[PDB]
This record gives C-alpha cells, sequence and structure tokens, in this order.
C-alpha cells in the first residue's frame, strides 16, 4: 500500500464559524491524529477546501459558504497545513472536480486514499466516488469524519465504493 | 429550459437478472412513458449501461455483473432504444465517467438533464452529481427510478443536488 | 457570440524574467488592449497561469518554470488583474487541464473563447485544443500571442481548431 | 517500464478512403509489427478510433469523416483487432477525450504509452498531450506515424512532450 492523506474541507466556517456543529468540532482531534503520522511518516498530506465563486453550481443549493477569500474557506488554525503540506481549492464536494488532486496523487505513486473531513454524507463521500472510478483504494478514519443527514453512512462506504474503516488510533504505516 | 433524457442501467442484469431490485419491475412502464415523450418531443435520448471489463474498479466491490459482450449488460426490451437514441457503454457508477455523455449534451445545446432508472441512491445519484458539477439542472422521475439501500434517496437527490423531483405521467414539456 | 477572454502565461518569467524574449514584450500591449475592451464591456476575464510544483509532470522536460510561490508565475504588473477577473492557477500546458476553467465559461454561458498569451506553439495551442473538444468557438488575437518553435501556428490554428484569427484592434463586442 | 500500445485512427477513412495522407499506406507494415510484438507479450493494445456524429466540433472544421456507423470508421483489415484488444470509440482528436482510455491504462497499472497511427502532427500529437498531463512516459513509433501539415512533426514530440522516438524493427520489451 502507498497511500495519501486527503483532508476534506476542514476549514473555518464548519467547525468554528457560521456552519458550526459538535459533530465537527469532534473532528478535530482525531484529525490532527492523523495527520501528524502522515507527516511523521513522510506520506503525502493534501487538503482540499471549498473556496467558491458566487455562481458556483452548489451556490443557488446552499447560498454562500466557504467563499475564496472569505476567512471561512481557510482551514482550521488547530491543523494548521505545514511545509509540504498540499493545499488545493475546490469549487464542488468531490475534491476531484476541476482540481489537480488526481495530479499530485499520481505524481507520488499513490494507490489508496486516506479520507477525513467534513463530511461524510456530501464532500468526503463525494471525493470518495471519484477516487473509486480513478482506481484508488479507499479508507475512512471514522471518528476523523463527521456525518450531516445519513445515519446508515458507514454502511454506505463500505458497501458501494468498498472503503474499510479504520480509527485515527489505528495506523498501517 | 432544453432537456435530455438519460436513462441509467436499464439492462436485463439490473430488471430480470442477478442483482435486480425488488421494485425495479415496476419502473419499467413508467420509465417507457418517460422515454415515449421525449422521443414524440424530438428531444434528445441517451441510454448509459454498465459494460464492465473483469478489472473495472467496482467489479472488487460486487463481482461480475453486466459485464461487456453478455446479455446482462443489453438494455431490456420493453424499451429497446431506437435510432437514433444514444446509447453508451459505461464502465463506472456515473453516465459521465470515461463517456462521452457530456459531448452529446453540449452538442444539443443542453441545460437541463432528466434522470431514470437504476438505482436511485447509486448509478443514477452518481450520475445526477456529474450533472451538478457541469451546471446543468436535475429532474428525476421517482417512479421510473428504483432505490436499493436508501431509503431516504428522494429526500437526498432534492436536499444535495437542488433536483426537482416528478412522475412519469407529468410533462413540462 | 457570447465571448469570453484567456489570458495565457502572461507572467514574469516569460515576458520580465528567466525565459524573457522580445516576441513575449511584444505581446504586452495588444494584449492590455484586448483585456481592457472586455473588462469595459463586463465579459469575464479570466487568467491562466503556470503555478507549478516540482514534480509536475512537465517538469522533467522544461526543468523549473513558473513555480508556485515565486515571483515567476505571476502576472506581470503592466496587465495587473483587477476585481471582477479571474486568476487561475494551472500545472499542465492547457489551461483546462485540473482547473475549473470550463466551469467559469460554463456558469457564465460562454460560447467563444478568446485566447491571447503564450504561445502559440504550447499553452495558447493546447488551450484551444481543449476549448475545441468542449464545443466552444475559437478566436486567436494574432498581435497578442508570441510563437516560439512554429512559424506555421497561424495556419494550425485556422486549419486544426478551426480558429478565426483577429488583431488586438479590431473588435466584434 | 510497463507499457500498453495505442493504435489511433488507423481506419479505413485514413488509409485507402477520403482524408488519407500520402505516406499514411507506409504505416501498415510498421503499424502491424509493433501490434504484433505487443500482442505477443501480452501488453495492452487499444485501438480509438473516429466515430464521429454530425454535430461533433470538429465536423464544422473537417466536414464529415470517419462516421460512426459507416465503413469509414473501421479499422483496416490489415491490422484488424484481436479479442481482447481494446477497441474504442472516440469523438475528438485525442483518444483519452470522451473515452475510458485512462481507465483501461490504469487498470492494468501502465506507465508508458506507446503510439502509433494517423495523424503525427493531429490525433496522435492530442493523444501525447494528454498522456503527459497524466503521468504517461511516452514514445512514438515514426513509421508507425504519418504526418499530414507539419514537416517538423518529430520534433515537436521530443520538444514539446519528451517522447522519446522510436522504430518499429526496435523494441526494448
Ligand atoms: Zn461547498
Ligand atoms: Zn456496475
Ligand atoms: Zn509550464
Ligand atoms: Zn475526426
Amino acid at each position: 500500500m502507498k497511500p495519501a492523506l486527503v483532508v476534506v474541507d476542514m476549514v473555518n466556517e464548519f467547525i468554528h464559524g457560521r456552519l458550526a456543529t459538535p459533530e465537527a468540532m469532534k473532528t478535530v482531534g482525531p484529525a490532527r491524529k492523523v495527520i501528524e503520522t502522515f507527516r511523521r511518516s513522510g506520506l503525502p498530506v493534501v487538503y482540499v477546501n471549498d473556496s467558491h465563486y458566487p455562481d458556483d453550481p452548489e451556490i443557488r443549493i446552499w447560498g454562500r459558504h466557504s467563499m475564496k477569500g472569505d476567512d471561512g474557506s481557510e482551514v482550521i488554525d488547530e491543523i494548521r497545513p505545514s511545509a509540504g503540506d498540499y493545499v488545493l481549492e475546490k469549487h464542488a464536494y468531490s475534491g476531484f472536480y476541476g482540481t489537480n488532486l488526481d495530479m499530485i496523487l499520481r505524481a507520488n505513486g499513490i494507490d489508496t486514499v486516506v479520507l477525513i473531513g467534513l463530511d461524510a454524507d456530501i464532500c468526503v463521500r463525494h471525493t470518495a466516488a471519484d477516487a473509486l472510478y480513478r482506481n484508488y483504494r479507499i479508507i475512512v478514519v471514522e471518528d476523523a469524519v463527521a456525518a450531516r443527514i445519513d445515519p446508515n453512512w458507514k454502511d454506505y462506504f463500505t458497501r458501494v465504493y468498498g472503503a474499510t474503516v479504520k480509527r485515527s488510533d489505528e495506523i498501517e504505516g
């Protein structure tokens, strides 16, 4: 296995600001733990963050959120990115759509994505879908992901994306 | 509005054959009804059908199904395509991934996709996501789509893709 | 016609710095003129600039150039982007690959791309190619584009991408 | 190295039929030679053939050619595909655009594409670009490719895509 960690939407507006929830806050400790081990082990860490324009397709659905330029779209300080970490702006749910995520994964010979962040129903899941199409294996760190609407999310990942589910305190590296 | 109809995985495998959902049969009369009205009105009809190779990414998850060359991957006779419905082979959940769906829709000036077929909560849903990404409006025909795992699938479409839900017996054309 | 202006790689390293040429310098006046008219007319202006990582595929070919973070990848001051202009980072020759260029064009209902910048042999041409695949019409402003290796570039655009060639002092708006 | 052979537009239209280059005939013996060695060695062989609709973007440029359903879009008998060579229909210059080429290459763990067919300076070249974007190494077989407009095509491949150029009678397998 050669994995990269993809950290989805761990940004101020969903953790600290206007759309903050406790489910979201609960992810921060575990996320820092997962991020830290990947770094200490030299493997790629990639942040993929909403950085929306007013006319992005999904703005009609949600209204303005995690806008480009506004501090809402910035990664929370708790897991501030370091030198060597990749930071990507995205305009749709999936971390792959309109981004160079796939490039970075291919350039570092990656065959497995480890997914954490916000959230199990929308962006994490959508990123997972695209990973599958592109023949990556998928791992999700349950305690580092927050649900929104679906309580059967874990089941969906496993049954539909063949994902294996782990906890932050586990590490196959 | 200028819509195209995208007919997802109405193949023998998902209807009559092996992986068929129980309510999957019930979509066939509504699907024929929707397809017919689109045809009678000159608008594009596109069939997107799993046509798998043994090493497609999702084979490890589901095992062999709707394989290229085998009759399981063939559109059911009830709604046999005419010339010139478009018939596309796909290798992943989304009707857009690795296909020329978007080309067809762009070439015919389309701004709205009308979605029917199987599964409501998998291929139809993954087709909807990629439609949203590409700035198409989305319509799902509730009685021409079959769910598999999620019973809250209608809610997901509307809340996550801003889709509007219609019945086969309705027509805004 | 509803056009957007795509301004390719008008960045310091190719105009002012390490890979500066007079062909390149010659584009600046005309580019400012084209950019200005688009702005004065409310139509979208999109800068697409190399912002490379060390391991981008093309770095093996060219060595480091227009690197992310370094002033070489910054747009020249002469045509500094304004409020409302879009500024995109790209990692390959085409302005579309791994970017949200197509999103912006679709969100603003665009059907024609007007191409200027660096250069007619590589990035402008590659961007043109992708525009074609995505069913845009193509216009190139000859005096606002610099050749590198091919002297028959104008012929290639017209014969292969069906591009129409204009001069900066002309305007169909 | 783990290579796949991509065989571009060796169809009746480009060889025997209407738009055929004069030296296009001369590629057929080398192409068969390259194809045969790949087969004898178990490596993937993928045919990518124009299979146009009347409203594909390039029809306005070239007029009708290599149309879907017409024998002009059929692979020449000299190098008839076997089972299981992959045979892909494409609608644009690049063998990647709107196709599942990348899926096949990824599923077979490929890191290098070997390119033959027509035209050296159009479809073969546009296939090379998209290969570079996707971090594949590139090999062109000079005698199994035919130029159309540009006589400096070999130089373009090497200088712009870092391609290495080989003859059909050579084999690094
Ligand atoms: Zn968002
Ligand atoms: Zn399937
Ligand atoms: Zn570059
Ligand atoms: Zn063609």
